[PDB]
């Protein structure tokens, strides 16, 4: 007699039983797979004595979750709500995911784990640090701060600040390191040998007091008028009165930063300790003009060997400094 044959194997189904030839009068029935759907259901059939089965029309598509395109604040990452398809969130700048950060659509068609939310990062108010005080703040959200806040710290008179005046409100809803504030004393600074020194009148001088000093004439600081007491306890600087220099030559044009200067003028009264200047020499061999430098150190300048003074116009081509370079 006529048998059917193996019953077609259609997308996202299954045939119970399946065989490779039936009996006409025996059952088969189609189901769609765990997460699939069919318009119809389960399609039966039995073998009819004509050994064909007759004309399936189930066809088989995923389940669809819920449409989950939209996270407030936030973005979410799929191609289609369909079993069995991942989702993937994350959050905008400033909020934090609250819930799984993916969800799977299930053979039942709902999302696994449920949904997240978006929800703003918020820091309490910050601690104040022992002998500091809070300039800026202001809360942004009720009584808490927002990601990227931050609070300013200064510590009390006579205070320094180890670490640093400025916290942050942080993603973990914490602030970044506080900064801790110590009391810091200096010594007095030392009145230097020929000049003088001002600093307040006061049995101690703490972080941030300042002394300034000065020279008799004759001398100039080989450092800067004003220092400060820093936070490791010793002075900005402690500068020294220098003697300046008596001019060296009766006349000369030498250079003096870059440019061309008659040394009795620029330095009518006196050279300072540090004053760096050149004096021209002449080659006579090439017969042109070379500078060799000479600089004030505390009351006494070189002048070069090379160099011939009484300069007016006498030595054969003139003056060194008026004679072409090497
Ligand atoms: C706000 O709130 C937040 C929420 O919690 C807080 O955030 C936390 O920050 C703390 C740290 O302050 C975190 O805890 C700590 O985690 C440290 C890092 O762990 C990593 O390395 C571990 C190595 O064993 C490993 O177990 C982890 O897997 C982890 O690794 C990484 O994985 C990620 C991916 O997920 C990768 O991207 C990373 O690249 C990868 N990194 C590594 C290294 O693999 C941890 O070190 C730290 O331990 C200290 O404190 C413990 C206190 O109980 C103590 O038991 C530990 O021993 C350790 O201490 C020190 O010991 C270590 C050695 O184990 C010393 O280091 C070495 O010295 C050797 C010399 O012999 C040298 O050869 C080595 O090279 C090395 O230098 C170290 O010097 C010791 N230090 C001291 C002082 O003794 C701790 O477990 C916490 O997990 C964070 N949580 C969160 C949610 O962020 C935040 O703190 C809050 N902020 C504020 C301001 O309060
Ligand atoms: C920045 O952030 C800070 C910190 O959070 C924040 O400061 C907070 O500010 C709030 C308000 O300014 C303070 O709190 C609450 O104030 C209560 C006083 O008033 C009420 O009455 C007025 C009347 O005009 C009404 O208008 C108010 O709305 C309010 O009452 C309401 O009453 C109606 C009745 O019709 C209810 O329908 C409402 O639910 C109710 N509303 C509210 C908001 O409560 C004050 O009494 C409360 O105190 C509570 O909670 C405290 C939590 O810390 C707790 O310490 C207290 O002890 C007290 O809790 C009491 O708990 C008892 C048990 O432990 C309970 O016992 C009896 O009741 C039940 C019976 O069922 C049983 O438990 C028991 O058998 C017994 O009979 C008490 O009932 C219960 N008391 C109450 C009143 O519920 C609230 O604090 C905050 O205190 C304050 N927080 C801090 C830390 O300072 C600030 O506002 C923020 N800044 C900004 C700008 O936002
Ligand atoms: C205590 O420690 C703190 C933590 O380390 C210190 O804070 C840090 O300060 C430094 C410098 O002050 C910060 O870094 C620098 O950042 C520069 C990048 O700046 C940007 O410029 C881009 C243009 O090319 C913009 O597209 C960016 O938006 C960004 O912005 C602007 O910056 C302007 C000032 O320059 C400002 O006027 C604008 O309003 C602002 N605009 C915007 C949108 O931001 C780099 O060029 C530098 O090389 C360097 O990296 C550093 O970021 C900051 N720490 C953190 C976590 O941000 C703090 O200084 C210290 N306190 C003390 C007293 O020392
Ligand atoms: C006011 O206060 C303090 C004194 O209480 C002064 O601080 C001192 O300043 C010096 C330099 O400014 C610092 O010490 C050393 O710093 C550098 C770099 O150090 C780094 O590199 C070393 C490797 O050499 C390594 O350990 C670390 O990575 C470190 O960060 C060094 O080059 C140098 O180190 C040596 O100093 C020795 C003298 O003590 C010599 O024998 C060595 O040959 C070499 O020069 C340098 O000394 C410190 O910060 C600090 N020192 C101490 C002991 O506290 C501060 O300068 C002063 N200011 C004023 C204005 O008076």
């Amino acid at each position: 007699g006529r048998t059917c044959p193996k019953p077609d194997d259609l997308p996202f189904s299954t045939v119970v039983p399946l065989k490779t030839f039936y009996e006409p009068g025996e059952e088969i029935t189609y189901s769609c797979k765990p997460g699939y759907v069919s318009r119809g259901g389960m399609r039966k059939f039995i073998c009819p004595l004509t050994g064909l089965w007759p004309i399936n029309t189930l066809k088989c598509t995923p389940r669809v979750c819920p449409f989950a395109g939209i996270l407030e604040n936030g973005a979410v990452r799929y191609t289609t709500f369909e079993y069995p398809n991942t989702i993937s969130f994350s959050c905008n700048t400033g909020f934090y995911l609250n819930g799984a950060d993916s969800a799977k659509c299930t053979e039942e068609g709902k999302w696994s784990p449920e949904l997240p939310v978006c929800a703003p990062i918020i820091c309490p108010p910050p601690s104040i640090p022992t002998f500091a005080t809070l300039r800026v703040y202001k809360p942004s959200a009720g009584n808490n701060s927002l990601y990227r806040d931050t609070a300013v710290f200064e510590c009390l008179p006579q205070h320094a600040m180890f670490g640093n005046d400025t916290i942050t409100c942080t993603t973990h809803g914490n602030w970044t390191k506080l900064p801790e504030c110590r009391e810091v004393k200096c010594p007095f600074p030392s009145r230097p040998d020929n000049g003088f020194v001002n600093y307040p009148a006061k049995p101690t001088l703490y972080y941030k007091d300042k002394a300034t000093f000065g020279c008799h004439d004759g001398y100039s600081l080989d450092g800067p008028e004003e220092i400060e007491c820093t936070k490791l306890g010793n002075w900005s600087a402690m500068p020294s009165c220098k003697a300046s220099c008596k001019v060296p030559v009766k006349k000369a044009t030498v250079v003096y930063q870059g440019e061309r200067v008659k040394i009795q003028e620029k330095f009518k009264n006196g050279m300072l300790h540090g004053d760096k200047v050149s004096f021209f020499c002449k080659n006579k061999e090439k017969k042109c003009s070379y500078t060799e430098d000479a600089q004030c150190i505390d009351g006494t300048i070189e002048v070069p060997k090379c160099f011939k003074e009484h300069s007016s116009l006498a030595f054969w081509k003139t003056d060194a400094s008026d004679v072409k370079p090497c």
